[PDB]
């Protein structure tokens, strides 16, 4: 979409796309997290969190600690390379992120941090020309 995607984030505990690719040529990048369910962001509230696969666990379980408030992210986490809000049905979000930040022809998770939500809404992303 340039240096654009959109994701949608379901009341099934699910997100539409398992990876994302980033163009080289790309110096920002820009995911639009839509919530296209019903429920209640305290019910099934979705985010869109960006990892090293290796952190993928470790952030999510941070995150649950940190709370609603927070997005269920710890505040000013380094292994965060980018996050959205936490939203909930009928709405959406969007995050801009430095590309320099991904290192080329690594796989990187992105997941959904709300609680008990990373086993089922997870998928990579990698930088590709
Ligand atoms: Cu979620």
């Amino acid at each position: 979409a340039q240096c654009e995607a959109t994701i949608e984030s379901n009341d099934a505990m699910q997100y539409d796309l398992k990876e994302m690719v980033v163009d080289k040529s790309c110096k920002q990048f820009t995911v639009h997290l839509k919530h296209v369910g019903k429920m209640a962001k305290s019910a099934m509230g979705h985010n869109w969190v960006l990892t090293k696969e290796a952190d993928k666990e470790g952030v999510a379980t941070d995150g649950m600690n940190a709370g609603l408030a927070q997005d269920y992210v710890k505040a000013g986490d380094t292994r965060v390379i980018a996050h959205t809000k936490v939203i909930g049905g009928g709405e959406s979000d969007s995050v801009t992120f430095d590309v320099s930040k991904l290192t080329p022809g690594e796989a990187y998770a992105y997941f959904c941090s709300f609680p008990g939500h990373w086993a089922m809404m997870k998928g990579t992303l990698k930088l590709s020309n």
